[PDB]
């Protein structure tokens, strides 16, 4: 059993992206006899797909859990659906701001996450971790990778399960926002990391 | 040197109030040679005043830092001003919903906090703790105690410094809110507790 | 040329649903030589489908614009996608709270709106009407009807264009919310109505 | 009977300030036999005080209702209190960003509005206009003028009644915000104007 967890590099002016640390922290760990691989993806259209594809083919994970930062969200959110579209509100890290364009021409308009999202949410709640099911992962890079991963599953037969989890800003990221006007919600790095670990455990247990 | 820190009991249907734990956790500790006293106040108009007054006269603190829960706020907030008015949006723990009534008839319309609020905010930020200055502590029990404490200072000469700090919900309090409709912001109990400790340290250092 | 505009009856405790009035106000009007039909749908799973299907077969509209109330949203929102799933956060008007269930078993996971959403948003902006593209119409009755309408189009060949528009609460609906805790955004009934009229005009102009 | 209504010029990058139009629209009108004067104030510390003082001495109004724009607020808000402090989050129109400074050295920490705020809120609600009582008018120019007006009343004996009303952005102001990231609440210009007219009527009726 192999699990692939991905995170993203910093973007949009942020000095850090907590999901990058999550990926690195989870890399190489083992839950039971399952091997976990953690990889960081660039916040760049095209390049992110290349890295994603290469990683999936290299590792051929049974389960893929892609993690991203969701500025403004107050709790852990588990994505229900990936949409075949790109409409960036801001440009990617290379200045590309793609609008009204499919991710995979001719492919399904959308794919439902194949992670046991309701069971994951339930377990997180039992752990005292606020979490909810999100019905839109946006149309930026998080949705982009979520869709490509699910399309890979539908087209290649692996990973068996694929999904996306968004985490709020961690506290330290709020500091310089205070003087700028508003104070967005945050969640400790420790809780975000544990949330992803829990999702992996629940997904694994689901695979018989 | 004596410091009085207060918190509140649960209210509004909540099973817990993190400030109650903060008060109990800080009771009896010492910062340098300063003695810290932690006391819990009832969320009841009148009774809260009685307890507050008795406590202040009993301990005669040099510094008073009153802490309360602020549902919905995303970061630590330091109150700038206490207003001479009661206008409860919800009733207190004994069903009393007082509206348009002064806290102390004839007394000043308001009192500015005498805690070094800007220095406290600055130190919290250096500690990676999101915090901002609030310009309204509401017109419920938090403001009620904040005003009475500052009035006591102006009238009795002690405490020399008095102020109020509001903390967000702690994560576990969000769990049953998720199914109810929305997901309010939260902040770990550990960070909330440390924030209050920092405020005490900064206040103490301020007193020469 | 025939246009069908639908709205919903009150739900979730609300005494009114502004989209019900919109449907009734637009019923029987004509834009150019196009005939507009306005119908109200029940906020009930199953029954809503029956009424929707009967209406579509009865009128056989070239364009279908389904309108709904979106509590909390601050501006007119044009739905980009309908998802093949039902996961009600609250029960429908008959107490049915369906969870994790497809709308049409075996049908596509999702359908993109076929209304010229970007052109509609652009025209609304020129009219000084705040509007944006929403990437999730929820998984309650609005999404339910949006999906069924688009599925009808894909399966029956009509309507040629189908989409969904959500409107904010109108001001009068905010009054009793004020004492309850928070003040959600609102938009005048007149602006919401005009927004729908504009969408119809833009859709019609699009059909050559 | 004379009523003075003031509004502010555009500020913070905005091309317009709806309160400027309100002031101009209400100037010269009469409610019963009461004369209404509408004047626009600059969003500049110091200069605003000069204009305010000159206007008050020139007209010597019985009632003064100062109106301002409150970006982000979702409904009409009636200010309960003016605070003797300046702490600008942004600079004024002349680049002055005053911090931690009293408005009037030695004067009271605060003044309660003398407008019949609860009756005004009640009437607005009866008119279907969402409105609530705000406990902080900020520490920028709105609070600055609110405080100076109330201080003038306490020191000069006129105006007999003085207060402040904040209005949300009007719809057209939201357009260019949409592409910038978030969609703040708005309220029609017509409703904002009527709200101020209602406040004047209620204030006048209050003066016997």
């Amino acid at each position: 059993m192999k699990v692939l967890v991905t995170g993203f590099e910093p973007f949009g002016g942020e000095k850090i992206n907590p999901t990058e640390r999550i990926a690195k922290d989870l890399d190489g760990i083992k839950i039971g006899d399952a091997q976990v691989f953690g990889r960081v993806l660039p916040v760049v259209f095209g390049k992110a797909k290349e890295v994603l594809e290469k990683t999936l083919e290299e590792i051929k994970p049974d389960i893929a859990i892609h993690v991203g930062l969701a500025p403004g969200r107050s709790a852990i959110s588990i994505e229900r659906i990936a949409v075949n579209a790109i409409d960036a509100r801001i440009p990617d890290n290379e200045g590309k701001k793609i609008e009204d364009e499919p991710i995979v021409p001719g492919a399904p308009t959308a794919y439902f996450s194949t992670l046991p999202i309701k069971k994951i949410m339930k377990k997180l709640h039992e752990r005292g971790i606020p979490a909810y099911i999100s019905n839109s992962a946006g149309l930026y890079l998080s949705n982009y990778v979520m869709y490509l991963s699910l399309h890979h599953s539908a087209t290649k037969g692996y990973p068996k399960m694929s999904g996306f989890i968004h985490v709020p800003y961690i506290p330290e990221q709020i500091i310089d926002k205070i003087g700028k006007g508003q104070v967005p919600p945050s969640m400790s790095y420790e809780m975000a990391l544990e949330a992803v670990k829990v999702a992996i455990e629940v997904a694994l247990e689901e695979l018989l």
